[PDB]
């Protein structure tokens, strides 16, 4: 039941590792998990449905990581506060890189998955405008570009520079030399007069 | 013969403005080029063909006014410099949104587009860290980040944010804004001491 979902899950996750979903069968799922063809549709309509749920958990836990590191104070300078946020997307989406990128490329097909990916930047840019609003409130930030707009782009080069690093992709920044790239580019324009 | 070809080329044109590749067939594009579907064979071998052909004429519209841009000397403030050769790309690919759209779109499924989008961003990249480090050689910039590493995060999220904003995706900078954020952002990450 919940152990069998679970099986699948772990199935379908490392089974991307080494190829498309295209490539991967439900047969390949259903074997995986040691379960038979018929008890697999039992937990899930199809492949498409299993990337759904594993990119569905992938961006909750980056949310909740998101969210606990919001909670607290914490002292630190302003470099290190936006770095230590990055870092929670660079680590979580990191360390499922094959998820990643099968759910990116899923935008294209899949209106849910399309919807998830949007529902989140949407509350991620939100957050991120929220403290820039507040950086500004404090004296700390001053008074550019309107801060949603701000966020929105600074968030979309994260999604592009990000999951290009992660993919290897020519051209990206080395998966070493990302999160400090990504880390300066926040800082000089949130903080930058000019 | 080259009239007939160019009639192909904007009969695809204009059909990508209304629907999808896979929701235009040869038969379209033969019909809005008037001649036969067989003689369509003698120009292009598929309707791939023709968009592959489409986005190459664009990005190296886009190419041929960043160097003529580049070949000037001229007399400008450090960010009017990045502003009018941001406008390039704004400009030339928005005003081919349908083509701008589905190439992109085809990056996916296509390796010759998918190697010709990487060609025309690797050379927009290194011209950019060329500029950057002429900046720094000037005493004009400081020398923070590995130029090509900022470069490459700054294009990428050029890519991402003019599309967006073309596509009018959720979320998305609206098209009105989106070249003065790009240009906050490059400005206060190639100027910027911190
Ligand atoms: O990188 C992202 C989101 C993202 C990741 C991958 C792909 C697209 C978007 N963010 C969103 C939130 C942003 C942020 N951090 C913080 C805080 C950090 C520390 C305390 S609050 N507030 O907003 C960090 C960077
Ligand atoms: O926006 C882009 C390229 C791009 C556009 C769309 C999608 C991805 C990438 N660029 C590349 C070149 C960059 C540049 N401008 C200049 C100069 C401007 C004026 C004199 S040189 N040198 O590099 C302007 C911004």
């Amino acid at each position: 039941g919940d152990d069998r979902e679970l099986a699948i899950l772990a199935t379908a996750e490392n089974l991307l590792e080494d190829r498309p979903l295209a490539d991967i069968s439900v047969d390949d799922l259903a074997k995986g998990a040691g379960i038979s063809r018929p008890t697999f549709y039992f937990y899930f309509p199809s492949k498409e449905a299993v990337l759904l749920t594993l990119l569905d958990r992938v961006v909750n836990q980056a949310d909740m990581a998101l969210q606990t590191l919001a909670e607290n104070p914490a002292d630190t300078d302003r470099e290190n506060m936006w770095r230590t946020g990055i870092n929670v997307f660079f680590e979580t989406f990191g360390s499922h890189k094959a998820v990643t990128r099968a759910g990116q490329a899923a935008r294209a097909t899949s209106v849910e998955v399309a919807e998830l990916w949007s529902t989140f930047m949407q509350k991620w840019i939100a957050y991120t405008a929220a403290v820039i609003d507040a950086e500004r409130d404090r004296g700390a930030a001053p008074r550019t570009l309107p801060a949603h707009e701000l966020a929105t782009a600074l968030n979309l080069m994260n999604e592009r520079t990000l999951f290009a690093s992660f993919a290897g992709e020519q051209p990206s920044v080395p998966e070493a030399r990302v999160l400090d790239t990504l880390v300066h580019i926040w800082v000089t324009s949130i903080y930058g007069e000019n």
